[PDB]
């Protein structure tokens, strides 16, 4: 039941969420993505174990709007910001690209939250999976 942050974590495999819905993805490899993402929404992945320090996160994203950002926090949706990732317009809801952002995460087991932020006026993005790099 521990998750491995150094291999892809599928975004739909969350343990709790606020604000979002899942759908089948047209990204290569098929599977699913989370979507209907708005400013202040989040997803929680429990028991993410880091054996060594993480220095960045890579996220597979799509957006038909101006996009937004993903904040990486632990413990709760308000927990200390460990890094963020900018998500641009990608040309459509199933036009997928990989983006990256720096993080600083020390070894330990965490409840990881991705908290989505941007304009309140439009849905922000879709996310297929994410993975950390050491
Ligand atoms: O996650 C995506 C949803 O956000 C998307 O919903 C659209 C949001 O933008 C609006 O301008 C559209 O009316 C609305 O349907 O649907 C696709 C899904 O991948
Ligand atoms: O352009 C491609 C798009 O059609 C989808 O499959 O997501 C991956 C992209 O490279
Ligand atoms: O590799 C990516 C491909 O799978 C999609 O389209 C954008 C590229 O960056
Ligand atoms: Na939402
Ligand atoms: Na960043
Ligand atoms: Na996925």
């Amino acid at each position: 039941d521990l998750k491995n942050p150094y291999e892809r974590i599928q975004a739909e495999a969350y343990d709790a969420m606020s604000g979002i819905q899942t759908e089948g993805t047209d990204d290569d490899g098929g599977g699913d993505n989370i979507g209907w993402i708005n400013d202040g929404d989040w997803v929680k992945y429990e028991r993410v174990h880091f054996e060594r320090d993480a220095s960045s996160i890579e996220v597979r994203v799509a957006s038909d709007t101006p996009g937004g950002r993903i904040e990486i926090r632990t413990g709760s949706p308000t927990g200390t910001l460990l890094g963020d990732v900018q998500v641009p317009n990608t040309g459509g809801w199933q036009q997928w690209q990989t983006v990256t952002g720096n993080v600083q995460i020390q070894p330990g087991t965490y409840d990881v939250y991705l908290v989505f932020k941007g304009s309140p006026e439009y849905d922000l993005m879709n996310v297929n999976w994410f993975v950390f790099r050491a």
